[PDB]
């Protein structure tokens, strides 16, 4: 469009004869997401909801991606094994890690999903040490309305990283920031949605109430939904993972949607209030295998491509069969090296764009019981 | 610092023998600004308060900087003259505009203040037309805690511009975003502070309550102050400026600190509640000349370099004498071309860094009446 | 307002409150005034004569929402 060709008709709130007051008022009333954020970006964006995923980012590991090679980990493996709490499965194997990364990318390509690649500097560091956990790009997933700078609860190696990913998203995709979390703890990228307007959080090492309130207030205003609901799990876990029980600080390890009103769910996830809410709202629960969960095979860390189709860890045999039994297609992907730190396959995927999908009303209206 | 030289002692919350819970809790308790935002940026930043200004940005005008040369202005001068409401003083003169820009920069340099320069693309445009008002870099001033994406109330030509300036600040200065305003209207960069923890807003074309609440909640958490106060003016004005009265939608045209508990103030600014609050809190008021105000010479659009020293428009002779009479040094700078649109000298300065300065308690404790 | 609302002979009673920028009775720099009767007055059903120094944004919004037509007084007068 030519620079001298612009006319008043190109301003949506303009109309012939409008008064100053009326024009200003119309401007105050405009929707941020659809008037400002998306037009200025030149595109739609946000991973909210349970609709069709179209666009993600992965990190291809280098030696610096390996948590067990940080000088601080070498100084005290037990300090980090406390924070993370995941079972010890041996040193990370860089080459096998690279191979399961390729395998995941091929699965995305075979399912029509665009994959961006994120690289970090050589010898990447924040003010407090080598980066750690920076393979887990879910921590930088993009919301309707924009990116988020997180307050990490347990992993100091992620300081600087949500900034890096949000800046990457702005420079590479033109996607703006929505909010920085500035109190408590909130790691929104490890949360998941079970309907278009329903968010699952935890109260845990990774989330306190003040952090949660700050995040939810920001994303609810750009959610593109009339209502916004937060289901809050209350897992019994000190750090990230409780290897005695399978309980986890992160929603994405506790629960995930597999279809409209169908969830895969950990045995260590649901307190009575959470169970009641899910019952009242007509959600069908597929319980993950208890051993797969407790051993941290991440059977609930599935990535919903669209209602009825998920990527899952190939060795979660029992949970995956239960998912298929519930009518859901499973794309099996190797995910073993990734689980030597605090996450699985879904945890390592930065979600950029998911198309609007089924609503809580849809879930409530499904006749199944 | 070497990549393999990092130790646990370099994590502030770490100490020998700390439990997982205790380490996580210490991390949840850390101050965002001083633990995360500033260390990750590698510097301090924010224009909050009335302390010593050290760092700003200006825009050197090109033909595209001129509001009266937008194709939309050419289509209807009266539409934009409605929105802005400033007196017609003739076409903007590009060369004279460039010269008063140089003069302002020289004043900064002579006062030990670093000046960055911001350029826009050729033929700069947002989704709704040519940029307009983008010389007014105050709209991108940086807060303690980070940058802000604004919701402009009256000027569609500024859509995209607060984004551009915040992205510039991140890429050029490594200064992160704090928040996007996503409801109503809020133009925080045109607000001013009259003590370290006291912000002046308006309710006007440029600010509604919902926008205000969103902004204040965000900046109060990173303010670095125990309390945070918002004085809210209620000017009688439809657009930006009321040429019958001198009333203005923007705080920076209504009022500004010139020293500790000394303010320059428009005759059209103070309703009874605002007057009462200022009286109770021991603020001395220097009233701007009524004619200078009403004619939009911007006598309150002074820039505080530090308590007791301001830059002011050279032709605000009467207001400037009153400022000198109140013991304040005035640096007179030409500012005539700038005032053909919605702002003066302070309005065109992006403030990046101001050192912490006097508090509300300081103001209250000054003995003067 | 509490006293006059009880004898108003009306189901509801509303108070629109202007917030003029004036120290005493009158601000000769602006035309702002401490008294409503100098700021605004009805001239017909939902038609008001109104000073340029009278209406803050909230007052303007309320009058707009309630369908009042504003005739602006001459600024010099
Ligand atoms: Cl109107
Ligand atoms: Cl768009
Ligand atoms: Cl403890
Ligand atoms: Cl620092
Ligand atoms: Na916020
Ligand atoms: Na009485």
């Amino acid at each position: 469009r030519g620079y001298d060709d612009w006319r008043l008709s190109d301003i949506p709130q303009y109309k012939d004869g409008i008064s100053t007051y009326e024009f200003v008022r119309a401007t105050h009333e405009a929707d941020y997401r659809t008037h400002q954020a998306e037009p200025v970006a030149g595109r739609t964006f946000g991973f909210n909801g349970i609709g069709r995923l179209t666009e993600v980012a992965l990190h291809m590991p280098t030696r610096y991606t390996l948590h067990d090679q940080s000088s601080q980990y070498k100084e005290s493996p037990s300090f980090f094994q406390g924070l993370m709490g995941v079972p010890d499965r041996g040193p990370v194997d860089l080459a096998a890690f690279q191979r399961e990364t390729e395998e995941l990318a091929t699965a995305f390509e075979n399912n029509g999903i665009k994959v961006h690649w994120v690289d970090y500097p050589e010898e990447p560091a924040n003010p407090y040490g080598p980066l750690m956990g920076h393979v887990f790009l879910s921590w930088g997933s993009i919301w309707r309305g924009g990116s988020v700078i997180s307050r990490f609860g347990f992993l100091p190696g992620m300081v600087g990283v949500s900034e890096y990913l949000a800046k990457w998203a702005w420079n590479t995709l033109n996607i703006p920031p929505l909010v920085a979390i500035t109190e408590g703890a909130m790691e929104p990228g490890a949360c998941n949605m079970i309907a278009d307007e329903v968010l699952v959080t935890c109260l845990s090492a990774s989330y306190d109430q003040r952090g949660t309130d700050q995040l939810v207030a920001a994303i609810s205003k750009t959610s593109g939904t009339e209502e916004f609901h937060n289901l809050q799990l209350r897992p019994a876990v000190e750090g990230f993972f409780n290897k005695a029980t399978g309980a986890c600080a992160h929603p994405d390890i506790n629960i995930n949607a597999i279809d409209v009103g169908k969830l895969v769910v950990s045995p260590a996830a649901l307190d009575w209030d959470a169970r009641t809410w899910l019952y009242d709202n007509n959600f069908e629960l597929i319980e993950a295998d208890p051993d797969e969960q407790r051993e941290f095979l991440a059977p609930c860390n599935v990535l919903l491509l669209e209602p009825g189709k998920v990527i899952a860890h190939a060795d979660c045999h029992k949970t995956n069969q239960k998912i298929r039994d519930a009518g859901v297609e499973v794309i099996e992907v190797t995910g073993t090296e990734i689980r030597k730190a605090c996450g699985g396959i879904k945890a390592r995927v930065m979600q950029i764009n998911r198309e609007p999908g089924p609503t809580l009303a849809d879930v409530r209206n499904r006749v199944w019981r």
